[PDB]
């Protein structure tokens, strides 16, 4: 099954590479209708960029979730 393909590649992007700031938690992720967003920070560290005024690591990459767009 194609959509397997798709999830099972997703997990292991979101396994794989952690925070792109701490490089230890997961990143903060949302559903964005049929595309998975995952942010590059997780959010403790999303939050902190915003109290010490760094936009350096703000951003996301989007993710169609099927198999078939
Ligand atoms: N956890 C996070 N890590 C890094 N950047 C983030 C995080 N959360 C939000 N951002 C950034 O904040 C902005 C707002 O994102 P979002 O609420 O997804 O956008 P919208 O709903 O305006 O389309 C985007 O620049 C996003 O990349
Ligand atoms: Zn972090």
């Amino acid at each position: 099954d194609d959509d397997d393909k798709k999830t099972n590649w997703l997990k292991r992007i979101y396994r794989v590479r952690p925070c792109v700031k701490c490089k230890v938690a997961p990143r903060d992720w949302k559903v964005k209708n049929k595309h998975l967003r995952i942010y590059n920070m997780c959010k403790t560290c999303f939050n902190n960029s915003i109290d010490i005024g760094d936009d350096t690591y703000h951003g996301h990459v989007d993710w169609l979730m099927y198999a078939d767009s």
